[PDB]
């Protein structure tokens, strides 16, 4: 009838707000600002902010809405919910330096010790996203949003069932319920919505996109946005040295890979960042060279007779990430390199064992509201959120605090490319593309958003006509 059925990539354990973006993306959970169409940071629940100095923002919010459960949103509740999600999320923690938050009626202040410019910014994360901390529910479960639909079951890294909260703040949400599963396989996603199994998936695999198309029941709806894929270096494994990283990033081909493994829909990395980013300055873009690569392991002893062996971890929810790996595998072997694939269902927690791995595919949106910021302190920081391969340089630690206390936009775009020249020296990863982001669904489904930051979906206009 009116309802959706989902499929998605990247099964979750916790549904919790503060553990993935799946509950701001299927439209259970919403943070107190948020980015629009074009990338801007706007407030969403709340109606006015001022920050009269450097350590102090004042917020008072919207007084016209409810949580799932007909509870108020109070300046208490965000005040609650900010201290949970920091208390219980290193993702949260690192990008939120709060030092206290007073609250009353719907106005609250939240102070730092310190300026940090990037705080409005980060207070529009999905992971910063609203729930009602006093909800007599396990908010691994099924917390209770703002959101246009509450999530009302949970069958754990299967299948989450939301329903229509008529009451939604914006207007009345346009469906009844929404079924969301998920399913690592593009290609079991694109046989799923060919079936009408489901009405609207994510993560298209490139070679299925014509396919969608020719379909008049289908369509299909692509993004260049700010995802990146890359191979990430375990750098607590002292065999991984700078050589070693150097050598695998010249036997990839970027060029090649973009071309026909994306089949044109993604650009060649160099930095973490788009290059579509003005600001940035890119380094040089790193061509195959599989001379280079085997001179470079020349210089820790490898040879044809005693190859370097690497195990590489990779996943199937973006679709061309394993065919990356396999045509890494095949290239590397020219080097002296023996590359085991193996291939994970659970990519975060299997990444936790830093025993388990050597390096890993991965991808990231690295740049979500627009500041370079979130990216550094996730993912060059010690014990950062996404730093699984733990790589830290102080020299580059001391450029990324340094960024995070620079009010003025000009000296933070200076210090973020001198970040960015400094720890490209080091490889701390591979940076492969700049991909594109690609939904399909069924032609009756109206209003789903597909925008450049990758994290929204589901709001409450989106309907089946
Ligand atoms: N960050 C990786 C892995 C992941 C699993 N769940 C969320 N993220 C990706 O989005 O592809
Ligand atoms: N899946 C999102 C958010 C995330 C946090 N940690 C891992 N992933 C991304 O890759 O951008
Ligand atoms: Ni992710």
């Amino acid at each position: 009838g009116k309802d959706l059925n989902i499929s998605l990539p990247l099964k979750t354990k916790s549904i919790a707000p503060y553990e993935t973006d799946v509950p701001v993306k299927i439209g259970a959970a919403e943070s107190l600002f948020k980015t629009n169409d074009q990338g801007k940071i706007e407030k969403a629940l709340v109606k006015s902010y001022h920050q009269p100095n450097d350590t102090t923002l004042d917020i008072e919010l919207k007084d016209n809405i409810k949580f799932q459960n007909g509870q108020k949103l109070t300046a208490e509740k965000v005040k609650s919910s900010l201290e949970n999600s920091m208390k219980k999320s290193d993702l949260v923690k690192y990008s939120l330096p709060i030092s206290s938050i007073t609250a009353k009626g719907q106005k609250l202040t939240i102070k730092t010790n310190s300026a940090y410019p990037e705080l409005v910014s980060e207070l529009a994360n999905p992971f910063m996203a609203i729930y009602d901390t006093d909800a007599k529910s396990d908010v691994n479960q099924t917390p209770v949003g703002t959101g246009p639909y509450q999530i009302k079951d949970y069958k754990q890294s299967r299948k989450i069932s939301l329903s229509n909260f008529k009451d939604y703040w914006q207007g009345k949400p346009k469906l009844d319920h929404i079924t969301v599963t998920y399913q690592e396989d593009g290609n079991n996603r694109v046989r799923n919505l060919e079936s009408q199994k489901d009405d609207l998936i994510t993560d298209v695999p490139v070679n299925k996109v014509q396919d969608i198309e020719n379909n008049q029941n289908l369509k299909v709806s692509k993004e260049s946005g700010f995802r990146t894929s890359l191979l990430m270096y375990n750098h607590t494994n002292k065999k991984m040295t700078k050589s070693v990283r150097e050598a695998l990033d010249h036997i990839i081909d970027r060029q090649g890979i973009a071309d026909h493994i994306y089949q044109g829909y993604a650009k060649p990395a160099t930095s973490p960042f788009n290059d579509k980013i003005p600001y940035i300055k890119e380094p040089k873009l790193t061509k195959q060279n599989i001379e280079q690569a085997k001179m470079l392991l020349a210089k820790d002893g490898y040879t044809k007779e005693h190859p370097l062996k690497i195990k590489l971890i990779t996943y199937d929810g973006r679709p061309e990430l394993s065919k990356i790996a396999q045509v890494l595998q095949s290239d590397a072997k020219k080097a002296n390199i023996e590359i085991d694939i193996k291939s994970v269902d659970d990519i975060e927690g299997y990444l936790k064992d830093r025993s388990a791995w050597d390096a890993t595919m991965y991808s990231f949106g690295t740049i979500p509201r627009g500041d370079t910021g979130y990216f550094f302190n996730q993912a060059y920081k010690k014990d950062g959120a996404i730093n699984k391969g733990d790589y830290n340089n102080s020299n580059v630690d001391d450029l990324i605090n340094q960024l995070n206390h620079t009010v003025d936009v000009k000296e933070r775009h200076n210090i973020s490319n001198d970040i960015i020249k400094l720890s490209s020296r080091d490889v701390p990863n591979s940076y492969i593309a700049y991909n594109d982001q690609i939904v399909a669904a069924n032609s009756k489904v109206k209003n789903y958003k597909v925008t450049p930051e990758g994290i929204y979906l589901i709001d409450y206009r989106t309907t089946i006509e």
